[PDB]
């Protein structure tokens, strides 16, 4: 059957790159698509075959009363967050927990963890230093996990495709 899964969140946390690295196996490099779309993939998982379709949203503020647009008939959202923003993870709960359960009560909610690979990086990590922060632990991800009862928290790095596939495959488990 098909599933419809929207994903969510801040402005440059990685929600193109996401969904367009787990669709083609190939993360774009200083190619990304500029045209808001749906995406597609048929996946096998736990025998049944699925049709999952991905929504990507304009994140920005300026998007605000579109956005919603998208949101019925969702089966599952992906709130996203950047790893190494955490003005992005703070949106979680300030923004985008408070705007999906406005419009979706009872859809479950996937929290994702975005640019793993970065989480080591010296010179973010620094960066974030100069703003007295830190990048988000996996105990930091999973405890906002629980505060907006997402059904599964999860982190992956689209530039690496570590953890990525589970993203998806959680999501369909979801339904
Ligand atoms: N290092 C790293 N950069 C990423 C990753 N995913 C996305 N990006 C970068 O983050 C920027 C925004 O990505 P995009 O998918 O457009 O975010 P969106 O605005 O939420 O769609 C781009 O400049 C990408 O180079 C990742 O997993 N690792
Ligand atoms: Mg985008």
């Amino acid at each position: 059957q098909a599933i419809k899964c929207v994903v969510v969140g801040d402005g440059a946390v990685g929600k193109t790159c996401l969904l367009i690295s787990y669709t083609t196996n190939a993360f774009p490099g200083e190619y990304i698509p500029t045209v808001f779309d749906n995406y597609s993939a048929n996946v096998m998982d736990d025998g049944k075959p699925v049709n999952l379709g991905l929504w990507d949203t304009a994140g920005q503020e300026d998007y605000d009363r579109l956005r919603p647009l998208s949101y019925p008939q969702t089966d599952v959202f992906l709130i996203c967050f950047s790893l190494v923003s955490p003005a992005s993870f703070e949106n979680v709960r300030a923004k985008w927990y408070p705007e999906v359960r406005h419009h979706c009560p009872n859809t479950p909610i996937i929290l994702v963890g975005t640019k793993l690979d970065l989480r080591d990086d010296k010179d973010t990590i620094e960066k974030l230093k100069e703003k007295k922060l830190t990048p988000i632990t996996y105990p930091q991800g999973l405890a906002m996990a629980k505060e907006i009862g997402a059904v599964k928290y999860l982190e992956c790095s689209a530039l690496t495709q570590r953890g990525l596939k589970t993203v998806f495959d959680e999501a369909i488990r979801a339904v």
